[PDB]
């Protein structure tokens, strides 16, 4: 749900693969042959979507690897609370409140900034896994 299977053979550098339970970037794929007669082995260096850690398989061509779902999402945003929780505005109508402002002191400070100023701020979100991170900030009109 999460994940979807796919044979290593089919993955390619700039797409994504599962690794010790973390969706990671795939950044070099090689191939390895025992002799005339073996089957091509697939070697992964992969990149750590959220926390940019460096990680690596090998894995027979012909076995599935699991393949995590990623996703960009913009939403408005329509509060910040005291406690550092924020409030999106859903394209159903809806609000998307279980997430925290971004560690990145730019990122935090624009969203801060232009909620005080009473501007249109957009937020981005990348999602994989279960896991969340605002990832972009910018503004769109408005203002006081």
């Amino acid at each position: 749900s999460k994940t979807y299977p796919q044979s290593a053979g089919n993955i390619r550098k700039g797409g994504h693969i599962v690794i010790k339970n973390r969706p990671c970037k795939v950044v070099e794929v090689s191939t390895s042959k025992t002799g005339k007669h073996g089957h091509a082995k697939c070697h992964f260096v992969a990149i750590d979507i959220f926390t940019a850690k460096k990680l690596e398989d090998i894995v027979p061509s012909s076995h599935n690897c699991d393949v995590p779902h990623v996703n960009r999402v913009d939403y408005q945003l329509i509060d910040i609370t005291e406690d550092g929780f924020v409030s999106l505005l859903t394209d159903s109508g809806g609000t998307k409140d279980d997430l925290k402002l971004p560690t990145d002191d730019g990122l935090t400070a624009q969203m801060r900034l232009g909620f005080d100023e009473g501007k249109d701020i957009v937020v981005s979100v990348m999602s994989s896994m279960g896991e969340e991170q605002i990832c972009a900030v910018k503004e769109v009109g408005g203002g006081k």
